[PDB]
């Protein structure tokens, strides 16, 4: 499969223009979210940048100016379907979505989410997408309210145009996304944690 990490001021927190620059403890937050995503099953990773965010594209094209792997886009980053619909009318494989605000290793979630739906394609070829999400209440980082549901980490879908079926998956796996200054000490913490 192939990789798609959409940073042009959007992830997944509350909207607007979310910062995926936002460096912890030597890498910016999509070098975090980049960088097993790179490593992992998946071969090639797209880039999704928008004209209204390149400074988080700058540093990207910066960052990873001897891409070997790494191949940087532009699209309607902005808006997150905007983006995705014009990602799905250009690609001609399965690929997979990611948010640039998502710290925790993904290696076996990548591996997961991938053999997962194409299981159940194997039982059922109508399912064209596959989502992970986890309920907002066990969600570490509630920024207004429990209420609602948030990704686990990484979703599927099929390169066509316009919306298509969608699996759901839940998970018992967190990840920890930067907003603000506590957020770092928290994700600071967990890194601490490792560092011992």
């Amino acid at each position: 499969m192939d990789a798609l990490i959409m940073a042009g001021g959007k992830g997944t927190r509350m909207g607007g223009v979310e910062k995926p620059l936002i460096k912890l403890c030597g890498r910016c937050l999509i070098d975090y979210v980049v960088s097993p995503l790179l490593k992992s099953k998946v071969n090639n990773i797209f880039i999704a940048t928008s004209p209204n965010t390149p400074k988080t594209k700058e540093y990207i094209n910066s960052a990873y100016k001897d891409y070997k792997n790494i191949v940087v886009i532009d699209t309607s980053g902005k808006g997150y379907i905007e983006d995705l619909n014009e990602c799905i009318g250009y690609f001609s494989e399965p690929f997979l979505v990611v948010s640039s605000d998502l710290i925790n290793l993904k290696s076996k979630i990548i591996n997961s989410i991938v053999d997962y739906f194409y299981c159940i394609k194997a039982k059922t070829p109508d399912v064209e997408a596959l989502a992970v999400m986890i309920p907002k209440e066990k969600y570490p980082n509630p920024s207004i309210d429990f209420n609602g549901l948030v990704p686990a980490g990484i979703n599927v879908v099929s390169p066509k145009h316009g919306y298509q079926k969608e699996e759901i998956m839940v998970i018992d796996e967190l990840i920890f996304n930067i907003n603000t200054k506590d957020d770092l000490k928290l994700a600071e913490m967990l890194l601490k944690k490792d560092g011992l």
